[PDB]
């Protein structure tokens, strides 16, 4: 509250971090679904029912220009891409077992890194 802080945790390297573990997901041989924004024009259902697309290169320019305050809105990015994959995609496909286990992916990266 006003004039009532609690102790603050160290966020000067959020960036270089977040940066570190994009390169890491990016770098994954399942990624390929999630690297570039998907074609509106040519893939029928995306537009009308993915209210919020989100992909790699998006976070990554993102990241780039400051668009992120702080590190828990980078983190709604990367589930926003993985939600939005299990929205549109069967879990028996190889689309939806990239986007399952790259979330498995991120979330131990992110535990590791920050929890």
């Amino acid at each position: 509250s006003m004039s009532v802080k609690k102790p603050k945790r160290d966020d000067s390297k959020d960036l270089a971090l977040c940066s570190m573990i994009l390169t890491e997901m990016e770098t994954h041989e399942d990624a390929w679904p999630f690297l570039l924004p998907v074609n509106l024009k040519l893939v029928p259902g995306y537009k009308k029912v993915i209210k919020k697309p989100m992909d790699f290169s998006t976070i990554r320019e993102k990241l780039s220009s400051g668009q992120y305050p702080n590190l828990e809105t980078f983190a709604l990015d990367v589930r926003l891409v993985f939600d939005n994959c299990e929205t549109f995609n069967e879990d028996d496909s190889d689309i939806g077992r990239a986007g399952h286990n790259m979330r498995k992916y991120f979330e131990k990266k992110w535990t590791d890194t920050f929890k």
